[PDB]
């Protein structure tokens, strides 16, 4: 009996095998949870990774920027799991941010036109997607979104970094509107991973940071999902080994 | 002598008496600072707003969502401050947020279209306020922006809050940028100012008819006596912020 | 299974049976963990309340102002646990502040004396128990104490809201050390927890206090029961928070989050 | 004329003229202020430092760990700067941490003794000069203080930096006492300098840091003793060129 029993829990994300999303999907399954999978473009090739999961789920088509499939939805998740079945549970691990900026172009050089669709599936998504999805939810349940701490600036990052501050304020306000429901919201703020900094990183964390490794985070997503952590909502849980809490 | 004494700074944001703009270059002013303004929409009406700030002042022409304005603003304000000079300080006291999108309506409920409208305008502006006037600016220059402090979700301001969030963000890599120029970037977290409860939390009180206190930290941005904060957040909420109950 | 099975783990805190400990403990057990319980100065008391939990289990002597106490913790409770064993988790849900530095005393009339008295309990003692307990932990264990977020000031808590924040300060330091031994460090901030008898100022303070968290708090509060608070911290100890350290989880129904 | 033109302020903390005091003091008097200065013990050597200041000043002595010097502090400067009148402003610019709680010796092996004594003088010692001057302090007056961001651990400063969080929740506490006398009190939050015995900083710095210069503080903490940060009080202004506001 793991920490996730008898839990019905939407996961979207899930592009390659190398995804937080997927290690999180993974690992929910391995531990209860009936998972139900969200994607975006590539409908066929995720159908090809999510079979490559401990056991199979009934993936859906999920572009947060398409109205039409949000107002769908959620009855599309009622005909998955059986109508009259609600969730547990709901993952956001999506973001997306154009080249213009996000990497090496100046933080000048990015039109508005690219940081508002940066921020629109990255941020304003997180609320959207508790919008569609709270009605077919229990009480007791949890909202969890992927972070990275965006309170200091870095060079890279540039505009992702403000979406990941649109979306921390994002997640206060989802709390707020996801408590009717007596659901939780929280952001698990995550370490690098793979898909100068991470020598850093690794070194200013206490018990070090594998960049390799997404499962110690897909655990701390777990967590968040189950009923060990029911007093703390609108919240950020960092799984950084440490790393944010440590100057040098 | 004044505090801002033979700085040039460009002040945007008034719209009317009360507009925390206002009270900021009237201050300026007093402390003989060299003006340039900038307005919006109703120009012609915020030149008889314009008149009443103690000396005359370029109001040129400014919106943050016009492309335009703002490839031109350089030209327009070197010109107005006539070719040879630069600016010492640059004040963004810009905010907009469409109804939907606050207040008693429903947080879900508001369209992209009317939150990224309101990113665009009060977060976004200020990395392209800057990107427009750091080639025209001097070193040991200032660029200030209004903040309301977002840390925590509160009633009513909803997707503001949002934008807020997004600006204290933003703020940190104009900071960056003008870091090139030895020019410094900061946001100042303000207090209610009409345009109970915060009188209690402040230990000093709070006056939310008054906007002078508001506007004095704003020049104390402006000034050199603040050299080594940079990419940060001034709060003249009357130290509200750093009281629970 | 149990979320902390076959885990030893040490708490400490336990005076009554409304102690945020007793319930840490409480729920630690339904959950399979074996503990070693360190109790304070009126030891037999405590004793009739630890007879009390799911299970009884050892109890040891630490005032965490004796030096002596810490040099010999560790021998003890390697004792009590069996030769060969060692802990996988330690509670720190100890504190400790004069009325003089707490209550409806002025701030500024707190002598230094009580205070000082305050800071050892409440936040050295921090260091100390991991000092001690440190170098009898297995790779993956887990230290938490408990917090109560000291980020703004506020009425009554007075020095003990500073206790706090050297807490949080030393737990950060705590993580540093504990990391070598492959051990995390982390606090947990709870709401306030029911553990005018003041008079009509502070009765009327404190039921504002309470007032407060339930309305901000997004999915409510209820200052009656630690029973989530005590599943936060086992959630500490266990394997489902391992990439995080020298940080602050808050099981507060997420009061501090919002502005009112 | 100057920024604090006619102001009574007293100042403590110098020790040589490479201290934050000195430079705080110095810039004071370039402005026009009067000053009293405090002194904790080689009181015949910061009377032979304060000489080469831009003013002759009062030079009362004061170690913060005596009951005595407190509880006699209000009248020795109420004579100092005459009867009648009160000062506008007072710097805290103490703090000090045995060996045993910095540096090269273990964390874990400060005796609390030791910790106990640099909390009171760098952290608890603010209180006591707050409760000291108040009665003899001005509406519009303001305190400060001098701090190093401990939000995050680092090596070294180790036990001071728990010093220096405490005096950070101390100075929210003299806030609210300081209000009722119409008062501001606040930390400045200074980057590293090279004092008597006290490279990443000027790098995170965007307008970088010089740490053997500490006449950026003193404008700072002038800033803070000025008319022009009224609404700011129980609050940290970051003398530091913008570091902790960046990662990298
Ligand atoms: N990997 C890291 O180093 C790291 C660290 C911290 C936080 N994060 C965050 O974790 C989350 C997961 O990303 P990842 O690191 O697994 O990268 P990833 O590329 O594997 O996943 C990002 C996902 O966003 C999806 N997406 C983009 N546009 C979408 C849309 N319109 N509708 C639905 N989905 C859309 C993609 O399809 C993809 O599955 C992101 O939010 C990211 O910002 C990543
Ligand atoms: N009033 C407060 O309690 C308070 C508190 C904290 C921060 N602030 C901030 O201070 C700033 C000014 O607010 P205010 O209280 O002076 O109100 P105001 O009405 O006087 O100022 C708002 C300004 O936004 C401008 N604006 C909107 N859209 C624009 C666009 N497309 N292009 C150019 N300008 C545009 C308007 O012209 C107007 O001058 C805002 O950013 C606000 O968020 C206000
Ligand atoms: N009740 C709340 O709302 C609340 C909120 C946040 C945090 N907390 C924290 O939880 C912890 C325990 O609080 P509680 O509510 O259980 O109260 P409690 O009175 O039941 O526990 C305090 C404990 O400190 C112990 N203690 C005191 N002096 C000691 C000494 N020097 N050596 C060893 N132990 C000593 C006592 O024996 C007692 O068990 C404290 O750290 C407190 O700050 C409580
Ligand atoms: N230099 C830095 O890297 C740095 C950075 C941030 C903050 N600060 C802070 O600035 C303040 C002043 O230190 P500094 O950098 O000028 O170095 P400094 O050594 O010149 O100043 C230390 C002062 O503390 C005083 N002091 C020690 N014990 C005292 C006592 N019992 N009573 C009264 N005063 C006592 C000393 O007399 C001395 O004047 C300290 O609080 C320090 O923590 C320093």
């Amino acid at each position: 009996t793991g920490l996730l029993d008898g839990k019905r829990i939407l996961v979207s994300g899930i592009i390659t095998d190398s995804s937080i999303a997927f290690h999180i999907a993974r690992v929910a399954q391995e531990q209860g949870a009936q998972l139900v999978l969200t994607g975006f473009d590539r409908l066929r090739l995720i159908q090809r990774i999510t079979d490559r999961l401990p056991a199979k789920a009934p993936l859906l088509e999920l572009d947060v920027q398409n109205e039409e499939h949000l107002a769908s939805l959620a009855g599309r998740v009622t005909e998955a799991i059986g109508a009259g079945n609600k969730l547990d549970g709901v993952v956001h691990s999506i973001g997306f941010m154009p080249q213009t900026g996000m990497g090496i172009n100046p933080f000048f050089d990015a039109p508005y036109a690219d940081v508002s669709k940066g921020i629109h599936i990255s941020a304003y998504s997180y609320a959207s997607m508790a919008k569609a999805l709270l009605p077919i939810m229990n009480p007791g349940g949890s909202i969890v979104g992927m972070d990275f701490d965006p309170s200091r600036a870095m060079p890279a990052y540039n505009w992702m970094t403000v979406a990941k501050s649109a979306l921390e304020s994002v997640n206060r306000f989802v709390a707020r509107e996801a408590g009717k429901y007596g659901v939780r919201s929280n952001l698990v703020a995550a370490g690098p991973i793979r898909t100068l900094l991470e020598e850093g990183w690794d070194q200013r964390a206490p018990i070090g940071w594998n960049m390799k490794d997404a499962t110690p985070v897909a655990k701390t997503v777990c967590a968040l999902l189950s009923d060990w952590l029911p007093a703390t909502t609108g919240d950020i849980i960092y799984a950084d080994g440490g790393a944010h809490t440590q100057l040098l």
